[PDB]
């Protein structure tokens, strides 16, 4: 009553960072961000584009899908429902008067909710891709393309930027005790990779550590577990009503170059990554209402 | 719509640092990167526009507000499908020697005006509306999304780069001269200015759209996009009123507010055709 | 200095165009030189990839050097003083307000202008390093001299954004005669970025050009144009690293014997125009305060 | 063998661009596309606490900071210091260093970006506080001695002014980055962590390797000689300013300070100005780890 159920993976995890991405890894990345609409590229993918003929083939077969209204919406009901539910569940204290007694002005603070945004906009749509490589693979099924409102298939509303890249204090780049609510958080949310939003907070020390503190006791509360379901849930219905048919099974990831042992092993890593990414979506929700 | 009134925008390169700071909080909330030509007009009557966009904002932050526009361009980009059949014209600007990547950058400035405008509309309606009726519009609980914050992405720098008729040439100030006889305006909106970036271009997307304008098809549309303006209007949430009187209190003379009406009453009327001047121009575009 | 033959066509890429093989090579051009814009002159001699690419890396060391951006700045301040003297130059601060500019659209203004101002005398120097190089065959510079001259270049610069640049197919009607006008009046095929710059703002364009129009070609003019000229060329005789280019070098970069003559043409052409833009552009800049 | 020495101390109080209203906000920016910088130096941030003092000398000094003078005068200061750090120390690269600590090329790139800025910025900042120290101490009157014209020509226009380097403040730092900061302060006999070590603090595991490398040079006698050298040419820039400079107790006082601001500020601006001698020195030597 009711919890999401963490996937088994001992694969290894190998992203691919915007700092360290080739020419051509570049080219899709940019597309990527410019469909999405966000300025950053989601460790999900960076992970995905380490087995990068099946990467570029995914996307070319998910994007026709993102760039239609129905996507924004679907994204966007993500994020409103991420947004009533952790209200419901639970009191969370405002928490702008404690930062600005740390110090912290109010352009500063601003900035902060800027980083925020950023993530609670973005996440909704990594999460559907997310789902969508993963029972893709699973299912071997095709899903979408179904007759609908017409409507679905207009441009999503237009927005920006790609630009630029947050600030994220990676992990090569911490920070001694940085790399401690690092290992927290890692352990804690049993991942082992930061998240892009989490190193992002991390251009802030001190407002991570303090943003960080008052989430913590929520992660693992039946009600923190029932939500996550939800959050999930919501991404699986999204999945079936693409207006754009997707298909990207074992035999496509085949096709697309891919060895047995290499699909069994995105399969963990995908599965691992769809999983984090309710969770994920949850979290900023909280980090964003003691902001406010 | 009846006008005789003096229309005297403030430019943002023109703005001082008081009013450039509601700018910024209107552009912020909006989540556009330009004042539009509306609200500039509406700034000279400076102590009024401060006082309603006070009062509007907290709509306008909202989810219900988002929506609500996203649907008016939804509308939009309906109408021009049926009522027009609208050949595209990136072959031709290829032609002409305009790059992908050019093309790309026509695009991405069509797309501010086309998420953006909708957003001016409302708030014009609601600005004119409120004056003519002193009626108090929105204020209900109703359903609790509705109050949610907005969709936050967005972006407000930099501002477009928009040709002003003082920087203007020879021609280029006879397709402007044609733009304002030929939509009835004594200005040139944002949206054209940006566009005459690329001059040829300009020329090239005004004289396709040109024919389309005072045929019956488009009238309808113009008067569907306007009720849907006005249905927004009714439903915000967060009250929303702001009447003659009101301006009285703001600080307005009874006489600056009968100015103010007539031009906010021609604005208002003005943002329906542009919505759908700007999504013609949009499917143009590929 | 009189105007050299060129019968060749120009056939510059622009940064919009620009592959990304190319456009690497430009992004290391631009973070050298510290400006946000590839010249015209880059545009047309990169059109012969092979040659553009190895002649960039034979000169980019001497580019990245304490000397060069002090030999460039000497140039911007030879211009300064010449126009300065040789014509009396008009502040037109007050008729752009008058005709409707606002201080801060005239502040944007000065900001493009003072990007050429900047840039042009690089792009001189290099200009004149391709084509000595290729008419003489000679080796340039690689003194050990003043170490100092081989410390690395003052650092700061802008090379984001892309100027905004009106281009002969955005151009309207009016716009096409302004720029025939140019084209004409200063005897060049293509026009350069600074004006294309400038007709971002049509009407001070206009007003620009038709202030300095009266002063091309004459004999302070000249005189100035034959001065700058000939502090490029001791530029060249002066740098840090060697650079040697010669009509040889070309082919085993990979170009026919038939391809370096017409790069011959094509690089004079650039390299006479660039001492007469970097005058040009002084006395744009003069006009503003 | 040759020191500069330290002199005593009052409270400093800087006003940092995210915090100052929008008078200060407005002579910050003139400041910044004068010197042509991205950021407002502490020095000025310290003495903007005394907002009528900064905006009168600032006003006095801005015509002599826009000149061509100016612009070699700061530029060979910078000059000096990479001369001078160089025949002084062996200063081994970083690089691969970095790169084994997972550093990407992107990255160093990025590092070394900042680090230019500063190297850039700092000799003109020197040069400011000279001029206001030893225009109050003095009561004199700097420069405006009419010789080449060239020297009241425009400076070289380029400029980086609008992102403000992401710097990681005090009340930003997170346990080990405020002992590192202490360590800073504690070396370098400082009260304030300089926005150049806060800009190198975006990357913590580099500005502890960059800052853990120059940690034994300070204070040998090659980098103090070095420092006296470094000060001399800003006290020789100074009497050369093509437009004369003056502000003094009096002009401070007619500014709107009391007798007890001046003192203060005196206090002040004379720590900053010592310490911008070293600060041109520490840049240096990182720039040149990272070559």
């Amino acid at each position: 009553h009711l919890q999401l159920p963490r996937p088994v993976c001992e694969a290894i995890i190998r992203p691919v960072p915007e700092h360290r991405a080739d020419q051509e890894l570049s080219e899709i990345y940019r597309d990527l961000k410019a469909t999405f609409g966000v300025p950053w590229v989601g460790v999900i993918t960076q992970a995905v584009a380490y087995y990068r003929p099946f990467f570029a083939e995914a996307w070319r077969r998910f994007a026709p899908s993102a760039k239609t209204h129905f996507f924004e919406r679907a994204s966007d009901d993500i994020r409103i429902r991420s947004w009533e539910l952790m209200g419901q569940s639970f009191v969370i204290e405002g928490q702008t008067d404690r930062l600005r007694e740390m110090g912290y002005s109010v352009r500063e603070i601003g900035q902060i909710r800027a980083v925020l945004d950023i993530f609670d906009y973005g996440n909704p749509k990594y999460l559907i891709f997310a789902t969508a490589i993963k029972e893709g693979l699973l299912s071997g099924r095709t899903f979408g393309g179904a007759a609908g409102d017409a409507r679905c298939h207009f441009p999503r509303s237009p927005i920006c930027q790609i630009d630029p890249i947050p600030v994220m204090v990676e992990e090569h780049h911490a920070g001694g005790t940085l790399s401690q609510v690092y290992a927290d958080i890692k352990q804690t949310l049993q991942l082992p990779f930061i998240n892009s939003d989490y190193k992002a907070m991390a251009r802030w020390p001190s407002y991570l550590e303090q943003a960080w503190g008052a989430l913590k006791p929520c992660i693992d509360t039946p009600a923190y577990q029932a939500g996550r379901f939800d959050i999930n849930a919501r991404a699986l219905a999204a999945l079936d009503a693409l207006p754009t048919a997707y298909r990207m099974s074992r035999d496509d990831a085949l096709q697309a170059g891919l060895s047995e042992a290499q699909t069994d092993e995105l399969i963990q890593v995908i599965s691992l990554f769809q999983w984090m990414l309710s969770g994920l979506v949850l979290n900023v929700t909280h980090f964003k209402q003691q902001a406010l």
